[PDB]
């Protein structure tokens, strides 16, 4: 089997991407944030505290003839930005782009943090990291991908995120028309439950490539590119007037600037992030100070190749017995 679904930016800055997902019978379609940095499929629901729902579409398990309470199961998750959610668990039928999993754990939110409430466009998350990170207790549950894997034509999914445009998540096949050149594959460590890999270095603009190992995670659920302070300082030093602002919470730059590209290595291959991809717009409405898309990972404890990086590539998440990651230009 295979599946193919379009993923769409939630706003003009590509702050996140949503993908329609069918849950239950008859189908209830919710727009979920596919997140290769976490492993819970959770949704706003009829159980979510009313004051914490503001415009989201909810899953109502009582209206699904295939929903079953997973007795005694609860979940609770915190994300790297300090946001959180928790609740109980149903199993139900879940389909993405024509690919169907029966008995998928659908984690129903009873509580969500304010950041989730405030994002009316995101109805929940669909985790695509390794199932060892799944938070359901006392019986850990599998991701949608893990459940689907044995049925797929090939045990892979691909992320093809657009810049200010829709893109695609495919399951079970590699669309050879979706990228240019070849796909370069690189080793993955699953020891922390992430799609963790080591970039071979970087360049700023038309500058020389610096060969240096940068361990980080491929994370579709994180907006920006978080890299070591040395690398980030070298990038922003090429932008007149750019500075790290403790009050704003990262590097900012004059909105009048033309940003240089940023290149990262994948083995002997190179992925080029155009300068425009690194512009996240005014820090507040009407400001001439703009927020940067490349930020320091110093306070995070891990480097994160988020959407800023991934959207510059066609990315293969290879879930073979020994997982790997592939990157192509596009
Ligand atoms: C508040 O919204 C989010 C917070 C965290 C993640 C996961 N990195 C995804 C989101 O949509």
């Amino acid at each position: 089997s295979t599946g193919s679904a379009t993923t769409t930016p939630i706003d003009s800055l590509d702050d996140a991407y949503i993908t329609p997902v069918q849950i239950g019978t008859p189908a209830q379609t919710l727009n979920l944030d596919f997140d290769t940095g976490s492993s819970d499929l959770w949704v706003f629901s009829s159980e979510t505290t009313a004051s914490e729902v503001d415009g989201q579409t909810i899953y109502t398990p009582s209206k699904s003839t295939t929903a079953k309470l997973l007795s005694g199961a609860t979940w609770s998750i915190s994300y790297g930005d300090g946001s959180s959610s928790s609740g109980d668990v149903y199993t139900d039928t879940v389909s993405v782009g024509g690919l169907t999993v029966t008995g998928q754990a659908v984690e129903s939110a009873k509580k969500v943090s304010s950041s989730f409430t405030e994002d009316s466009t995101i109805d929940g998350l669909l985790g695509l990291a390794f199932s060892t990170l799944n938070t359901v207790s006392p019986t850990q549950q599998k991701t949608f991908f893990d459940n689907a894997k044995a049925s797929l034509d090939s045990p892979v999914f691909t992320a093809d995120l657009g810049y200010h445009a829709p893109g695609t998540y495919n399951f079970g096949f590699i669309d050879t028309t979706a990228y240019t050149g070849s796909i370069t594959y690189t080793a993955v460590s699953t020891k922390q439950g992430f799609w963790e890999w080591t970039s071979t270095g970087y360049a700023v603009g038309s500058g020389t490539f610096k060969s240096t190992s940068i361990d980080g995670i491929a994370d579709t659920g994180t907006t920006l590119l978080y890299l070591p302070a040395t690398v980030v300082s070298a990038y922003w030093a090429q932008v007149s007037g750019a500075k790290s602002s403790s009050s704003v919470g990262g590097y900012v730059f004059p909105c009048s600037a033309t940003l240089p590209s940023f290149t990262f290595g994948v083995g002997s291959a190179r992925i080029v992030i155009p300068g425009d991809y690194i512009d996240f717009g005014p820090i507040s409405t009407g400001s001439s100070s703009c927020f940067g898309g490349i930020q320091s990972s110093a306070g995070i404890g891990i480097n994160i190749f988020g959407d800023v990086a991934l959207k510059a590539a066609f990315v293969v998440f290879n879930g073979a017995t020994t997982p790997t990651l592939g990157f192509a230009s596009k």
